[PDB]
């Protein structure tokens, strides 16, 4: 057993600050006090152990058994993450082999409000979830190195040389606007309990820059106190969970129709008697007191029969292509942990049943992020700007995925869906023209997807509410009023001029 030893040891680096887009702190590394011990030294001072046990709130017997069972080790933790006062209280006992060191611990000042986006670090300040993990290399910095001389008990007797200084991690500014994030968090929360709903997500996106301005989910958790949390509570559902978008994808079906050369908005479809058999299967409308509807009316009344007949005429392939081009069932490139691509199925032959289901948004699966990104492209005159979770100063070129005229026509139809008699009037945003589409999917999921202001769009938004429990479960009743409140608040905070 050696009389001395020499060891190159790590100098930990200070982890980078995560901020919102305006520099509001979301994740900050602050010094906590850690007490550790060298048992080989403790073993020389047993009369001090009970005083030490007491100061640590430990039973004297269990503490003594712990030191005895570790008699051959040079390192154990006593307690991690005290205040300096708490440290100095123990250090005042002057117990041999007991030492304090300051180490960095993440604090999350907004806690539950941004937990799913920001994620968290382990006790070693390593990014283990969300942005903390996705940008770990950026935030972590580079540990330094130094050479210590240790005596026969592994006690540090000299600092010989520093070979490398630590390099701190880098500041990261998210795209999130904490002001919009708090507004969404609170409104989605108020909505959940108003409808006795299980779970929900809300996404707000900048249609010009591709930036995620808000991303909230219920349920949530306090990342500063992760003791006894539900595993459900930690899911970033907006990126992690996939659902059938139902009627919210009808604007893409319609984009394919207006692009085909075969359809204009004042064209007519006969949807009487509100059902359509195709062999074994029957397509069914919620409301079944219509015969002739124009394409705008097909959206206002959300007629499954109407969108299905259009889809038969233009063919599923045209609709599939629009949905693929606006990013449905495609990688976002965000690289967020557990992030889902979902499923936009393909066929060589599209039979009539698959053709109809695709057109009204059954048999495909998307994330809330994806559905928001598609509404952003439609709102941005058919140009998709690539998605960002980080502040965008230099906006990359977007890709024209829907012709500008077709996008402009579908925008106007979606404004009528909100503004017209029989429309989703609860989605109306006071002072503004707004546009979007309600959806309901299967126990129900309640959807609203929209953008505003209609005259020069700035913001796309998706509200998803899981299993509302009141007699009203339609997207137009459950999700639309949340869209209204949050869209109103977000446009005021962003100083967007009233267009109505
Ligand atoms: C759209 O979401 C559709 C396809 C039509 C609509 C009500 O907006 N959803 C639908 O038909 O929902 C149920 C009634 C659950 C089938």
């Amino acid at each position: 057993d050696p009389a001395r030893s020499v060891r190159h040891i790590a100098i930990p680096a200070h982890r980078g600050l995560i901020t919102d887009r305006n520099g509001e702190p979301l994740a900050v590394s602050t010094p906590v006090t850690t007490l550790w011990a060298n048992p080989k030294e403790l073993m020389t001072a047993k009369e001090r152990w009970p005083q030490l046990a007491a100061a640590l709130g430990q039973d004297t017997k269990l503490f003594a058994d712990r030191i005895e069972q570790n008699a051959e080790r040079e390192f154990i933790y006593l307690v991690r993450g005290l205040t300096p006062e708490q440290g100095e209280g123990v250090i005042a006992l002057k117990v041999p082999g007991v030492y304090s060191i300051e180490e960095f611990r993440r604090f999350y000042p907004a806690g539950e409000v941004v937990a799913h986006a920001v994620g968290f670090t382990d006790v070693d300040d390593r990014g283990r979830e969300g942005i903390e993990l996705a940008f770990d290399e950026w935030l972590a910095g580079v540990p330094g190195k130094r050479q210590v001389l240790k005596d026969r008990r592994g006690r540090v007797i000299k600092d010989v040389q520093v070979t490398k200084n630590a390099k701190p991690g880098k500041t990261l500014a998210l795209s999130i606007d904490l002001r919009l994030q708090y507004l969404a968090h609170r409104e989605l929360r108020n909505a959940l309990l108003e409808n006795g709903a299980k779970a929900g997500s809300l996404v707000i996106m900048d249609v010009k820059t591709g930036e995620i301005l808000a991303m909230t989910n219920q349920p949530t958790y306090n990342p500063n106190n992760r003791r006894n949390l539900q595993p459900a509570a930690m899911r970033n559902r907006a990126m992690i969970d996939v659902f059938e978008p139902g009627s919210t994808v009808k604007p893409f079906s319609m984009s394919a129709a207006l692009a085909s050369g075969r359809w204009k908005p004042s064209d007519i479809v006969d949807v009487y008697p509100g059902t359509l058999q195709i062999g074994r299967y029957t397509i069914r409308d919620v409301s079944r007191n219509s015969r002739q509807l124009d394409l705008t009316g097909i959206l206002i009344k959300s007629s499954n029969v109407g969108i299905s007949k259009i889809a038969f005429d233009i063919g599923a392939e045209s609709i599939y292509s629009v949905m693929q081009q606006v990013g449905l069932g495609q990688d976002t490139g965000l690289g967020f942990p557990g992030e889902r691509v979902g499923n936009l199925p393909n066929h060589r032959k599209w039979p009539k049943a698959e053709t109809a289901t695709l057109a009204y948004g059954y048999g495909l699966s998307v994330t809330a992020i994806q559905l928001a990104h598609a509404y952003a492209a439609l709102a941005n005159d058919g140009k998709s700007v690539p998605l960002s979770m980080t502040r965008v100063d230099r906006v990359p070129d977007g890709v024209q995925v829907i012709s500008p005229e077709v996008a402009s026509t579908v925008q106007g139809m979606l404004q009528q869906v909100v503004e017209a008699q029989g429309g989703v009037f609860r989605a109306q945003v006071p002072g503004y023209h707004a546009a979007g589409k309600s959806g309901t999917a299967r126990a129900y999921r309640s959807l609203f997807a929209g953008f505003a202001p209609a005259t020069d769009p700035r913001i796309a938004m998706v509200v998803v509410i899981d299993e509302p429990s009141k007699a009203g479960y339609f997207g137009g009743l459950v999700s639309a009023p949340v869209f209204s409140k949050v869209m109103a608040g977000a446009l005021r905070l962003m100083n967007v001029p009233p267009d109505n």
